[PDB]
């Protein structure tokens, strides 16, 4: 039958997770959405005429004790590292959150995804090149996404799903 996949969203706060997960999953774009909060939500999907099961992971930072992060960073088959296009500080945060995973899972080869969220507003400090020349290094996609317009949401979500199916099927 079909297969699940577990998909977890990583990043700063306030650059997007909640907003993006919610998009994808009902359908509209939350403004006011509680940044402490963590959870989780299935969907069913069809990509490339194969139906997935995604569970989805949208991660609120620091856990009451670490090995519960390391925990879902070894069950997760595929982050999407996600940050906002009006905040410096949330793309240098990157490097570290490609680091982290790699260094939880002790592997090389980590499904991911970058996704430049916030496209929609203005007063861009982070340029596409810059992104681009990151995710290039690292051999994964870069998308740029707004959760308020749905430009490049879905887009994110199944291309990280196709990225974890190249991997389980080297
Ligand atoms: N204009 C705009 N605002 C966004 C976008 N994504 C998130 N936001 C806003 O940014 C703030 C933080 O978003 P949130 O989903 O809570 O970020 P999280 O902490 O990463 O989960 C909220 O006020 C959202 O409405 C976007 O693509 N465009
Ligand atoms: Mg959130």
């Amino acid at each position: 039958g079909m297969t699940e996949y577990k998909l977890v969203v990583v990043g700063a706060g306030g650059v997007g997770k909640s907003a993006l997960t919610i998009q994808l999953i009902q359908n509209h774009f939350v403004d006011e959405y509680d940044p402490t909060i963590e959870d989780s939500y299935r969907k069913q999907v069809v990509i490339d005429g194969e139906t997935c099961l995604l569970d989805i992971l949208d991660t609120a930072g620091q856990e009451e004790y670490s090995a519960m992060r390391d925990q879902y960073m070894r069950t997760g088959e595929g982050f999407l590292c996600v940050f906002a296009i009006n905040n410096t500080k949330s793309f240098e945060d990157i490097h570290h959150y490609r680091e982290q995973i790699k260094r939880v899972k002790d592997s090389e080869d980590v499904p991911m995804v970058l996704v430049g969220n916030k496209c929609d507003l203005p007063s861009r400090t982070v340029d596409t090149k810059q992104a681009q020349d990151l995710a290039r290094s690292y051999g994964i996609p870069f998308i740029e996404t707004s959760a308020k317009t749905r430009q490049g949401v879905d887009d994110a979500f199944y291309t990280l799903v196709r990225e974890i199916r190249k991997h389980k099927e080297k």
